[PDB]
């Protein structure tokens, strides 16, 4: 086991970083270190632990040493290991100072959110319409083209932000950072640097319970979705109108106040809202600054998209054989899959006849 | 009285354990003694299989009698060893327990995932095992593409029986999934055709699952709780690599299933733990009210029309065994000209034949037609 102790100029140790083979050895070493320095364990809160170099010394941990130097702490190594579980802890008052005093110390790392439309293959007349998302405002998208918004935002959005890993409010731990929806980039003690969050909520696939403080263990809670989308995008697919009203009112207020186990908690709100819908009239009484419409594909665009996907040049007549419902992006993907299957099974015949056969199959054989 | 067979590495580390014994208590005591003797902690092993095995065809349990096991371990870089020989004379059922080390389980999960891929067979269709009119086989041949299908079934054909009759092949599926000490069962002893066992996977015939609105419950599409930390996977997870057929389902369920297939995985929360499992199956919707699913896209649509006069006569000749006159087509109710109607007519005709002896079969057919119509003159 190897322990790194970051102390101030007066010798007061405030940062502990223990490395050990397993969890039991790690906790035993941590308790031995706490007792050996007459440090009450109640003064240190664990912020990170888990699994993940010939030797691990001070010269191996250059980035940690630099970050501690930014915080005015010195990095030392008690021993050397020859080649794994690790635990990180900081003192309580240092945590408070990070919360209030040293808040924007690592602001210089946060990049700027940018939209790069060269990473997707889309027509120009739709890129022009979708460029309005750069303003970072609440948007309602009339999606008659059945485009996949979350995939597009995953593809084109670039940048980084910093979010708190968790909130400790009077011995209650509310978890903000989750390893499933957030793309990890780095961890700066109390905060985590990640890519701008993109959260998706589908009415048929998800539950409304996600919008409440869900209990996991005693004194452990998971924050609602709109708190886990801080600094990013929250996309709702066909949501109820009441939920939209509640979210708009919460954004207008600027904070959420809740009661849990007799303790009152207030948390600020900062995110962007996107409503991806095909029935806009359901939200007639609500006001969104940005409205985007995606029309059905016309004949020229349909032919261009088919040529792009299938890899062949379809003729004009095949425009009039497909049903009107299939002239969207999802219909194009289904046509591509069916055409690929037909070409794989039926070898020797030309591709245009395969396209005609696929169109005949799709329409049910009349 | 008992025997233990060990799959061992070259460096002496123990990785695979199998125990044969007479009963459960003897098996577990032998397993615990074996673990304790070689300084092994029970947590490092996970119980993969346990149950009764037939040893009627085996005179004794030796290393030479388990050459398939030896080959399987050799393909994984392990050697099979035994501590002795167990005599199985006069014994048919023997309790067997099979367990592997945790690191081996993880290696099979991630690194050695596709080692046994060569065992599987490609899925093919053999339409010579059923007798149907050719104009219907031509329409039904489109099921070989294995795309999502909607069947407008006005001929009242039994799709699950046809698919169970005309489908050949093999597929490997996991027996269960272990996630944060939770266990989710995938292999189903009632709906799956057992074909072989390969450590943590089971080779079976391509699963075919049927769900009927008026017979089954929607709870089949949720993680059912058997006991603590044990769950049964939903239907679409037990149809991996096969077919899921839905008879008159509600539109919301179809929409949810299509969205789940589009997303590619199912993620949920159980007992404060988050799980995510991939999805891979083929959906068939058998219905007589297609307009209920107008807003959804299905790449393949198959329409089965009611039998006409010539086809009805041909099917009657095929099933009954006699050649009826043409006038027969003008006495039966219009809605009876399907396959189910033909089956009912066949059963009634057989019972009338049994009751009345010596009568000509045409008169028996006319009498059955009169009985069906309620005796209206």
């Amino acid at each position: 086991f190897v322990v790194m102790a970051g102390m101030r100029k007066d010798g007061t140790i405030d940062f502990i970083k223990v490395y050990a083979l397993n969890e039991k050895l790690a906790i035993e070493v941590l308790e031995a270190f706490l007792k050996e320095n007459n440090i009450h364990p109640s003064d240190f809160i664990v912020i990170q632990r888990g699994y993940e170099k010939k030797a691990i010394t001070t010269r191996s941990e250059e980035e940690l040493s630099a970050m501690l130097g930014r915080l005015g702490l010195r990095l030392v190594s008690n021993g050397v290991l020859y080649t794994l579980y690790q635990i990180t802890a900081i003192s309580r008052e240092l945590f408070e100072s990070l919360q209030k005093e040293k808040r924007e110390i690592f602001e210089d790392v946060q990049e700027k959110i940018t939209f790069n439309f060269s990473k997707v293959d889309l027509p120009e007349k739709y890129v022009k319409k979708l460029r309005l998302l750069e303003l970072m405002e609440d948007t309602i998208i009339f999606n008659m083209a059945e485009l996949e918004i979350p995939n597009l935002l995953k593809a084109i959005v670039e940048g980084t932000v910093l979010i708190p890993r968790f909130l400790e409010k009077e011995d209650l731990i509310i978890r903000i950072f989750d390893e499933e929806l957030h793309e990890y980039r780095g961890s700066y003690f109390d905060k985590v640097l990640i890519k701008p969050p993109i959260i998706h909520w589908d009415f048929y696939l998800d539950s409304l319970e996600d919008f409440s403080f869900k209990k996991v263990e005693e004194s452990i809670y998971i924050a609602p979705l709109f708190l886990r989308a801080t600094g990013g995008f929250l996309i709702l697919t066909e949501p109820p109108e009441d939920l939209v009203k509640t979210l708009l009112k919460l954004k207008k207020r600027g904070e959420v106040r809740t009661i849990l186990e007799g303790k009152r908690i207030t948390i600020p709100i900062n995110f962007t809202l996107i409503v991806d819908t095909r029935h806009p009239e359901r939200y007639a009484g609500l006001k969104f600054p940005i409205r985007i419409n995606l029309p059905p594909l016309d004949d020229e665009t349909f032919l261009k998209v088919l040529e792009t996907n299938l890899g062949i040049t379809p003729p004009t007549e095949i425009v009039r054989i497909f049903p009107p419902d299939y002239k969207t992006f999802l219909g194009v993907e289904l046509i591509k899959n069916l055409f690929e299957k037909l070409k794989l099974t039926e070898k020797g015949k030309d591709e245009v006849s395969l396209l005609k056969e696929a169109a005949t199959i799709i329409t049910g054989g009349t």
